[PDB]
């Protein structure tokens, strides 16, 4: 069931494989790209954090991000565009307190999870090229099958 942990590594998730992802105190935790429709990154923001610009660095290029944590819970920012002329957008976020975060490709879609433990739930962006889809992982990781989902929830919701 819990495949890891594995250390930081970049390489094209199999499909129906939840990776689990452990930061300690990385800015970036995952870059994932198929250089066509998907350019997802998912940023960490610590607790209690003023509404302030930062720098990270995505897919190779310097990016300004305005970030903000009123909370005593981390922040992952889930950052996307679905072109490589795009600005990245903060599309989604995911407020823990296990600091856990997921990334899954099943079903033509990339899954992450989102809202707030331990009440996080999955949600999906969409692409024509899921098999393509490559991540850079920058933080200690497990790898779960879909199957046991419920398994990776409880993780992401309540923690190991």
């Amino acid at each position: 069931v819990l495949d890891g942990p594995y250390q930081p590594t970049r390489f094209k998730p199999p499909n129906d494989y939840w990776i689990l992802l452990s930061p300690t105190n990385q800015q970036v935790v995952l870059e994932g790209t198929n250089r066509t429709d998907v350019w997802v990154a998912l940023l960490l923001v610590e607790p209690n954090v003023t509404n302030q610009s930062r720098q990270y660095t995505l897919f190779g290029e310097t990016k300004q991000i305005t970030v903000e944590n009123n909370t005593n819970k981390w922040k992952f920012y889930e950052m996307f565009r679905n072109s490589a002329s795009a600005e990245f957008q903060h599309k989604r976020t995911l407020t823990s307190d296990t600091k856990l975060a997921g990334f899954l490709k099943h079903g033509g879609r990339v899954w992450t999870f989102y809202g707030e433990t331990p009440h996080a739930t999955t949600d999906y962006s969409s692409t024509s090229n899921l098999s393509e889809v490559e991540t850079v992982i920058r933080t200690e990781f497990y790898i779960i099958p879909r199957s046991q989902e419920s398994k990776c929830n409880e993780y992401i919701n309540t923690g190991l």
